[PDB]
């Protein structure tokens, strides 16, 4: 019943995400759909920027672990690197399930690689990477993730996933499969958790979603990816979510956040019939 | 062997349909194709408009039914409205199935809902709605009628769908079915019975079909609309169709009434192989 | 020029029935005709035995729609059960008118009445009845249906006749008006659809058919029959014919059996001159 | 989410009602508090008065019957006799309860008494009173009914409202029991029926209402109204609503207006927290 | 249309509730009902023997798993031990509701309790309990079972069904709200989803259930029961229905059987009008 | 203030009924009860037996017919046939409605079916059924009527029922809407008009009511006959009543009889408080 709103303009264009979904309508759609919807504002954001970052994630973390239970978080972004604290946050030390919606893996450690820390926040909330970063973050098991809708992966990170025992769908298992199957497998392999979904903007395929940093095509239809959210959806386990990486200088009339905005409203109930 | 088409000119831009479909040269392609073709020209045309429809609805009505058997029907529009009149007609006093292509369900009644008697065809078929309108064309058992397509619903239409026991095959359902399997399910359903499709332009995705006056994204591709027409014209029980609101006002290059010209062709035999 | 004969022993003495037709010498005569013949052999056949009758009768439909198109196909048999097999299979899916000929109209329901089912295929063909057969044998409009010949039936039988609009020529009507204009209505009445006639060998009277499980008198004379034939025939839209009912266990030489071999040969062209 | 104003200019000052509760901007607020908003305008207005009084109630009736389901009507008026038809109107044909918060019960009957058709309204709806008025406005059952805050009643008023087993809450119930309780004993008396909420302005004390045809001494008190308003909006029945008989002729400085669209505001759910 | 029976002759007297339930005429009464019957035989049986029952339990499902899709199951049972298989075969991988219809909750766990593994179940099938179980039949998510009935439960499952959040209807929320108003917040906690009814003969008032194992008064009278089934009948959802714990060596004249054989008609659509 | 009491021991055991009754102190009690009463001793009783029962059912109308009016007729019986004159001959040429408290419709026609008439009585005082019957009998408009208790109906019965537009509470809707609701929607259906009451002894359950012929499980309890009872008696409108089918023979200690004297007890207005 009840919805928190909290966005993370970091950009460590994402930086300006979560304005773009407020001006999609994120918010009055929500209530639309029967929700009571609180808007708690943004969190204060000032190798590359990780104390910085940490410090930003570590405030979300703590804004979301404080959420009366009960209550849905939506985390609204730039960077992907907010994840580390929204994950840790919106667990409260408990054991959940993540569903990473992504066209990449985020599954980078230092050592893996251009030292950008919103490549690494799947491997670090595994506990894997900076201990600057793990020792605050870590907070899921690695056969509690299942990544979804990867089509771009660094040598390294695919090390990495095989060595931890990541399922991981990429396009290629999405065509092979279908999405109805897919997600289906995805509850099955993280039964009976409470589920995070983060969504990251570029698993859309770019012609759908141009608002993008690093656009990959190949991607997701505008269908698949509601069928994904409403199938997440009946579960009834979906406690969470992130909004990421929307970059509206790099979008065309605010498209790809009105994309994000709409799998939000499905991932939380709506529904056609 | 025999076509006979006939354009319903109603908007009460659409009324000019008829006029963008004939010129997407249905006529010469049908002959092409091997049926011996006439065109009837078009049905004159002059809470809103009822009775103006319910005239105009009831030459259409008489016309279809004044044809010798064996004569396939195509009625073209401007209004989903003419379809009280094309069913009715068509069906000749005989139990029919109804197969409504479509991103709505038009099943609306006065109380349901804007007012738009082109909203509430289905419903009146049905014989749910105005009585100066079920009176004349009631025509179809809820139980013989299937929605495939729809994408968007009025709440008095939820509840009046499941009350009748209408089949609906959303999105949803398509995404997670497919239309193959979808197409069988809508042919075993209807089991036995001649068959009335009722091809409302805005079923096809609106990148697909601008010319639609009220498009909604997420719609049927090219080849999935294809594919249905193909799956109920390997049947043999098609018996009529109608090609409705097709809006060259706001079409691109004639493109929707070309697309919907091909679905005909298809649903009357066409084939690759 | 082509003719295929398929039996259907079945009896759930008229099981007995279609060797009795061979043995009268069905085949040679039809070839001495001018049609080139081929005799398919038997189906096999092992509330009361429902499922047994709809096994069987599914066979039946399949090897009928697999014939290529042209084929006459006559279907020889025990029980009028096997219609629900035949007429659905010989329809192929498109528009056919039937003419049962017959003393009964074997219209009943599992609601309507003894509980045997070979008194209830035009009713199940019609789509009324139980829906594991109607699910599968539905394949006729009421109104593409004509009785001819009925002297017998049940009250229930006569509600569900008039509710569906079936147009049944009794006796009465053969004696008021004759049948030379009976059969010119008939196909008035299906106008231009292909005909399928179900010739049940109790429409004729019992001093000439003896050969029959239910025997009624009153039924239609040698002559009579053959006119009706002789009528059909020269509409040229007869596609499909059943010869059933004949039970040799209760027949005088076989001379039922050698009747309906008779009147096979004037529905399919034979003529005095 | 849909609210539709119409007005009643209906006086036979009080017809000067309708602007003076427009002019208290009540549509302005009405969409502060999040609804879409629709004027409908005025329906025209043309023993004492009674065909005049049933012409008008029934174009009201009409009007409010044709709304399409999910629209909440609003009718602002003179005279209370406008609830014939707003109550019959707004019901839909359905079962409703009636919640009359009024100084006066106006269940007169021509019988009962100075003949003015503005004291005989509720009397009407419940099926009681003038042929005339009673076959096209009867609309709810005297036990659907409730009376809250009644001071001043006539002898024969006192039998009708006895026999007919109309629940009623005079001012000395409401100093006994306190209106938080007597709202949860109607929302009880009228439990799982959609409500319809009639207003007459005089039900508040004369000193805080000035503005009204009939005042009576000992009224509900500003605080009173409301905390009525919200405890009904709370249960989420109320589906209609009536504000009449305020007379800017007698008021002073609007503040009768005033008044009765701040309550409106807190029937349709405006909260302090 | 199709239904098959199979027997679990499993006591470790309800080893002959099967036979008192076949004789009892459940096909016979199934059949009359319309349906087409096949009875399947008997699953052979031979802390308390938990590999045993492990062992039938698990031709159980591998029986119902293996049945093709369409066949509604009913299990005639002894012990509801019975369950781990029957619901975790007739669901078939796939999402299902439970509706326990029982006077316990057969949730406990090897920890809260006399060892029997009858009186475990319902838990193994949420995943609770002995591994050698719960790795081969868990089969349902604790948010997707219903208890209703319960009326005697241990100390230990009390904490386990909270802990769960299993939604409990016990004969106290039966006596308030009444079985109509439970029936249907049943179908809507489990909306969407096809149903499992798990009908233990001890759930009815020992007074008309006498032929049970462990009886507990003021249970379900005879009519709330076959309420409860026609209301689960009407939404037609349910798929499958297990009918255990009949124990015919303390039942009186059989009524206990026949009893429950009357409820599953009800089930399956039998009705009054 | 005067009662009239009736025997028609017709069985055409139940023909012992009218002793039992009387036996029951019918009579004493009801002089308890203040009213005067006279007992007019028996009506003469000497497909099945038409001719009889109309002969027997024509002298008691007469007999009903001359009875001064303000004389309340109770009717004692055997068959329910005798309604046809009971009900005839109360309701002395004007409108009255009917409340058929019965566990069946007896609404069946000679072509609806044993040929018993004691079960078409009230289809024949509807106007439907053998016109031997109804050109004396005739006597209420389907829709006057309204039956109550109802639990075991033939399919004839069910279709003439629907037709005739009957209003009927099965034991369904007894437990769904409980008794005090449908006593209340009886006499809203039937308002403003005069309540005749034929009570059938085996709407109670057979637990409760032994002594019927035709006994079926799942009846009225106890209490809520009473109520049914006290709720019609309170309306004031109720003014004639039968006590049908009675059969000591098949009863334990009179208790059946004893119970349909209380029930007229009440329905004559004994109350508790
Ligand atoms: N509309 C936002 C711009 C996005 C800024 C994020 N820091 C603001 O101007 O407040
Ligand atoms: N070419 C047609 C145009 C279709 C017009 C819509 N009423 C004409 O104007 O004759
Ligand atoms: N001539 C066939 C007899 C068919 C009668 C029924 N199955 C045979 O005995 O081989
Ligand atoms: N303001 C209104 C006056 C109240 C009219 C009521 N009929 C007008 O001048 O239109
Ligand atoms: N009639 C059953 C008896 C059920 C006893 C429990 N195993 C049998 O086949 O012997
Ligand atoms: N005691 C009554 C008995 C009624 C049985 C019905 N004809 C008598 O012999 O007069
Ligand atoms: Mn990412
Ligand atoms: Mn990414
Ligand atoms: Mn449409
Ligand atoms: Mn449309
Ligand atoms: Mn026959
Ligand atoms: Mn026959
Ligand atoms: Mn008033
Ligand atoms: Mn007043
Ligand atoms: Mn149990
Ligand atoms: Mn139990
Ligand atoms: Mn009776
Ligand atoms: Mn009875």
């Amino acid at each position: 019943e009840r919805v928190a709103v909290v966005g993370v303009p970091m950009d460590l264009g994402v930086d300006m995400g979560p304005s773009a979904l407020r001006y999609a309508r994120l918010l009055e759609q929500l209530e639309d759909l029967g929700y009571t919807v609180e808007d708690l504002g943004d969190v204060p954001v000032s190798l590359a920027y990780l104390e910085e970052i940490r410090a930003a994630a570590l405030v979300l973390k703590e804004r979301l672990a404080a959420l009366p239970e009960g209550v849905f978080p939506i985390v609204l972004g730039g960077d992907h690197s907010l994840s580390m604290g929204s994950v840790a946050g919106a667990a409260r030390g408990r054991r959940v399930g993540v569903v990473w919606v992504d066209a990449h893996a985020d599954f980078n450690t230092p050592e893996t690689s251009s030292g950008n820390v919103h490549g690494m926040p799947l491997a670090v909330l595994s506990g894997l990477g900076h201990p600057r970063l793990t020792e605050v973050f870590r907070a899921v098991d690695p056969k509690d993730v299942v990544l979804v809708g990867v089509r771009s992966l660094d040598p390294g990170e695919k090390r990495l996933l095989k060595e931890a025992g990541v399922r991981v769908y990429t396009m290629h298992e999405v065509d092979r499969l279908g999405v109805a199957r897919i997600a289906e497998e995805v509850l099955k392999h993280l039964q009976g958790l409470p589920l995070h979904v983060s969504l990251d903007a570029d698993v859309l395929d770019p012609t759908l979603a141009p608002g993008v940093g690093t656009p990959v095509p190949g991607g997701l239809t505008y269908r698949e990816a509601h069928l994904l959210m409403e199938i997440l959806a009946e579960s009834g386990r979906v406690q969470s979510l992130d909004l990421v990486e929307v970059n509206p200088i790099l979008d065309e009339r605010n498209r790809t956040a009105e994309m994000l905005v709409g799998l939000a409203l499905s991932l939380l109930g709506k529904r056609i019939f």
